[PDB]
């Protein structure tokens, strides 16, 4: 008997996690938010218009969480639901605390209230944003935390409330400290999908210029379809441990723009400084990228690089998709997307 | 100088309200929730390929009716002359399973918004519309219902809206804030949410016409509603704020029809005649011309309670606002069904 | 088997309710807030040096009406047969400055508590009393007020209590939960909170008698209330739960008196006769025998709104519960004033 | 112009902080909770039945915080209000998160909403509970955190949201990482005041036995009347920095019981093990102390010892009251308390 309950099933990781578990025969349950429109576009192809059952819920409604967990009696819980955009968190700090911080507590409390403490396995979606102003290079499980945003602080709270439940009630509960993972389902608001969509529409004559913030930030980028599997591996372990999941390669936002444009035939050369910097196509002389301070963050995370030695040894997990292939896939997918539908 | 703040601008009423105010030259601001997907489909046409008139006149801000700081920051930065509080969890069945959330957004949320106005010192310079609902009448106390018939809610949705109604009135009487309640009966349109009975029928009848679906099920077929067109009703919201004094108004059509009748007429626009067979939960609707059964009953679309004899008397609105509904039941069904065929023909999702 | 869960057990009504149920052999549980000081003064005598009867029959638990988990855990562990929801922010003036908090505790909090009962599967085995209030009548719609006169709240306190009233009724009608609203008019006692008009007068008149104070100030002297004794009224709460069927009841005295009259009579028990001089905010009350002025008016004890002609008709309670009030206005003043002299004589703080 | 706003003014530290600032001429404002009874017993002697003004409020009511801070326009803010009992936090984790965690954010947000970011100085009451399972001995400002309770996790959130406001908006805001501080006004529920009150009533014939939990925990105990002053010193500094405040001496709960009883003439000798351990008076053979598991904590903080070298150098602050004098003062004060009033 394998029954999984996924929060934030409509997001990126949730949609891949649902396919993965479904393929392994699991019965998959998910908590979706009421919306005045449709909000299930990533998972609607899993209906068989079956083995996946959706329930209305919210990480701020204590009664609904108890009702669902008692009705479903899951054997695995994945808490992926959250307000996940670091920038939006600066102007939405209260809601972000209520959902990302207190919401993790509400869910753990529901497991204890239903009496499933000893029969459930609980995965928390932690994040490299805990390292913020990094205290070691690279970052591993033992590196001291130092968050840099209202989103970082909420997740830091969520990390330790999970540790506290494991240590105090022997709940099998783990923190997945995953670094950036992207995909053709990545939200349009994140820098990698913002670039890939923009470059794609430029190549099709649907757009001429788009604006970014800090070009000089460096990220460790992996593929979300690999990292979901590491979440499952963590709950198959014999002891509940915490793990870092990352690629170990570093690249700049600048490089990501360059490689993306390269896949449409254009070579970017930069001119100017700071918020007056621009990106011009060497071949046409057309300007396609400008900078605007409204995409900067009051306190930035400058450099991130994960060391997943522990996960490689204890889980036999390794990433299969590298930086270059990631850019090629996203740019290519958004071309086919925007070619058949320019409103996408 | 006319600048509007709209909560719930992505929903049915808000999108039509945005269009209405932008056409009159207003500057329109809306609050939208952060989402892991696009959630602006209803208003996308206004800031993508808009008319030369009203090109840069709509601005959107991330917020939530449970986040007190973000409301203060938006209201203070926008400094509006009119506020329309249309944001809410609006499904009546879902409120039975989501009662606490529905209370925090529909009830306390109204109070958070008024408190923001008082905090920013705009009490005397802003005009405030509250989205009330015939659901306040629950167990109806008069037939028909008018502004003075006493309330009696029958759901967590009604109770929350009942709190919002009285908190809005209190700010009016205590602080002389210009604040009105729109007591609106059911209103639909081609943009209605798929989870509401009318759009559920119209979308399925469409998909049956194109060979994309065979059969769908409803709950209580003998339920009756007072049904108007949302595009007409947003106009009454604006009139209520143009009134010399803040008063509450019922907005309705005064004609009542059954969901069973809605189904029959919908199928008529697709060439099919329904005859009902069977009783109770085994009742089914079959097509006369093909013999194929297209409508079944499923007990899970009932609700713990039910709202009885709704019929609006908007005499007051006729006199003091000179407003009357322009669209009738027949045309509402006709328009909705036609619209969903054209939509589902070009794309089989939604 | 009779076990009670009381929210707000440290306040006036709860302490007297604890005494009443313990005397009948009930097992009594209460929810108390964490505090940086002692906050159990009203019920301390019940678990410190108690009578041989009812020695180990009261247990206290840390909780809060905004903490959903703690309510579930307490209700599940106690498994009560009767629940009395008396916890609330109960000051009407303070609710104008504390409206959001008052909404979360007085309105949403009632819903959290009922939801706990449904979550624990006790819907069919528990009996639920809700502390309603004549404040629901706000702008009174009938004189006197009875169970059927329509509501019209005038404060954030009233609005919140108005939400709690209807959410309790909804659980009754939707799920057949045994749930009642006690519509109680003002009730006082030697344990009333110092911030309420009666105890404010009685405590100051005492301190003036002992040379500990010279003068105090009130707000609206011409306000009128319907005033009963809390010890009588807790008894009506219990009767409402003993009824064969769940019904709502008004509980009041039906006689109305003014705060001005309350002051005059209070001073009479201390040997002093008041004569009023001056008008409006410059009105003062002077002692006839000494010439010394003891009562002044201060505009800051008014409220943004005011509640008008309160008078309870509890005919229904007389018939179906056989309950009548035992204490009258004269004895209430007499008892309160006497009690505060004895208290302030032995200790000059409170 | 010196105007201070203190949250949790009715608590221990608040009452001493109010005297301290009042003596320096400050205008002192405080936020008190509505109570059905009196809750101002620690500060009521500061009325002059003046320079101290109380306002109704709560760290969970966003509108009331803005109204107060705008009305008062303080130059110094001390956020001392919180649900402060570690044990109670295990069964009150949600309320404790809302107040101790999110409440700190609500107050910072109010400062930004009123436009006082550049004209206010903000003190956060942090705590040695951040060190929990200590990662170094002794603990200093740079020691990695590891909280051990729902109270620890909420404060860890509050620490970093304060750091984020300082780094992102240049708010003069500091974390006081204060270790245990006791006094005759210490809450009755904490181990030091529980002991001193109990020993006192035993010496007066009002009590025979009382129950404790883990006797073998070790704490760094200082006097609250010293530590309030360090809070003021931190806001007189030229740069907003974080500081540890502690004594550097360690002692067990066991020792604290022994010394306390010594000051009434009784010598305690222990018998038994674990939850069957008892404390008997060598002179009379009467048992006065027993152990009960309901005072244990699911995850304990075993050893705590502060190193306030940074505060000594940069603030010229040092503790004036040592462990022994602290016990003598508390026991003596509760004797005089209970002698003149046995209900105290
Ligand atoms: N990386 C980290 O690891 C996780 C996976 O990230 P991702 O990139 O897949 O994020 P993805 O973009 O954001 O999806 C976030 C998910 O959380 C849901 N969610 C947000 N607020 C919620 C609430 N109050 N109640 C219930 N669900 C809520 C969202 O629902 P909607 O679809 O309705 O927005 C969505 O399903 C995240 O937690 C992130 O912090
Ligand atoms: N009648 C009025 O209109 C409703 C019925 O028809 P309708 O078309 O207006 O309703 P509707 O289409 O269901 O739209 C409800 C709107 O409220 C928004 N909303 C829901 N919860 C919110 C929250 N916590 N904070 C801010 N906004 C929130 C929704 O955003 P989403 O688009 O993200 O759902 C949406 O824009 C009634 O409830 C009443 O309000
Ligand atoms: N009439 C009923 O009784 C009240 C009027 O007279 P009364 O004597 O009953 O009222 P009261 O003496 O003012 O007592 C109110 C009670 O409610 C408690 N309370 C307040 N907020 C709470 C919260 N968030 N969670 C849990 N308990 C909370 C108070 O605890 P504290 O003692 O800590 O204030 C107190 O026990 C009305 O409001 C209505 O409830
Ligand atoms: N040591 C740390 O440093 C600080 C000083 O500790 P201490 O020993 O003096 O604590 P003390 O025992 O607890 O006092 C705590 C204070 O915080 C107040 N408080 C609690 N919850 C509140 C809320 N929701 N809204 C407003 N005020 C609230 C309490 O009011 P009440 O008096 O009404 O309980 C009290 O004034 C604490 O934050 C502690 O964590
Ligand atoms: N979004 C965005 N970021 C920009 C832009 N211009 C520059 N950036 C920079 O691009 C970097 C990466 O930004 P995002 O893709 O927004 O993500 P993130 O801050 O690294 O957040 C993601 O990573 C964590 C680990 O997966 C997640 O925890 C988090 O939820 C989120 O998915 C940041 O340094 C940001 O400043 C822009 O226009 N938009
Ligand atoms: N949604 C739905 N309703 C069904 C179904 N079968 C029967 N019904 C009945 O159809 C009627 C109308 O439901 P909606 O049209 O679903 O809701 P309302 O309960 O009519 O709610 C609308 O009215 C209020 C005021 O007009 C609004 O407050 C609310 O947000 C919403 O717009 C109700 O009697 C309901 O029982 C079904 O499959 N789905
Ligand atoms: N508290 C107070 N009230 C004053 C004062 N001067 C005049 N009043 C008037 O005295 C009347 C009674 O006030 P409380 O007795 O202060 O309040 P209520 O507003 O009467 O509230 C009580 O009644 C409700 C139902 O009986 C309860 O819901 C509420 O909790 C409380 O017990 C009101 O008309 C108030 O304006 C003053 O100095 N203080
Ligand atoms: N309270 C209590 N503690 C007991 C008992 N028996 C043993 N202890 C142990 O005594 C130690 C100290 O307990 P407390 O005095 O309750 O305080 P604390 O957990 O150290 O908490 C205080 O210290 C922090 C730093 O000042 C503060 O942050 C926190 O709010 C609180 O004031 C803990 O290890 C606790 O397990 C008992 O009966 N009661």
């Amino acid at each position: 008997r394998n029954v999984a309950l996924i929060t934030g099933i409509t997001g990126q990781d949730g949609s891949y996690l649902a396919e993965f578990l479904l393929e392994k025969g699991y019965e998959v349950h998910g908590i979706v938010r009421r919306s005045s429109s449709f909000n299930t576009g990533r998972i609607e192809h899993l209906y068989k218009n079956g083995n996946m059952k959706l329930h209305y819920g919210d990480l701020t409604d204590s009664t609904c969480l108890v009702k669902i967990i008692n009705e479903v009696k899951p054997t695995e819980i994945y808490n992926l639901g959250a307000q996940s955009h670091v920038k939006i968190s600066f102007d939405l700090a209260e809601y972000t605390a209520d959902v990302d911080g207190v919401g993790t507590l509400r869910l753990l409390d529901a497991v204890k209230t239903c009496g499933l403490i000893n029969s459930v396995k609980f995965y928390q979606a932690s994040t490299d944003e805990l390292y913020g102003k990094v205290q070691e290079i690279p970052q591993k499980e033992t590196t001291p935390f130092y968050p840099r945003s209202p989103y970082g602080a909420a997740k830091l709270y969520a990390y330790w409330i999970v540790v506290n439940f494991r240590e105090a009630y022997n709940l099998f509960a783990v923190n997945g400290i995953l670094f950036n993972h992207e995909s053709p389902r990545r939200g349009a608001n994140f820098v990698t999908r913002k670039i890939s969509r923009s470059v794609a529409k430029i190549y099709l004559g649907q757009l001429e210029c788009f604006s970014l913030g800090n070009l000089d930030a460096k990220r460790d980028w992996g593929h979300a379809k690999d990292y979901v599997e590491a979440m499952w591996l963590m709950l198959q372990n014999d002891e509940p441990e915490d793990f870092v999941i990352a690629t170990g390669e570093v690249h700049s936002v600048r490089e990501f723009v360059e490689k993306s444009f390269l896949h449409i035939g254009k070579t970017i050369v930069w001119e100017g400084k700071n918020e007056n910097e621009v990106g011009r196509c060497k071949e046409t002389g057309k300007v396609h990228v400008t900078v605007d301070l409204k995409y900067y963050r009051p306190t930035e995370v400058d450099f991130l690089q994960g060391d997943c030695t522990k996960a490689k040894q204890k889980l036999n997990w390794k990433p299969r998709v590298a930086f270059d292939e990631l850019v090629r896939e996203m740019v290519h997918a958004d071309v086919e997307l925007m070619r058949t539908n320019p409103n996408a």
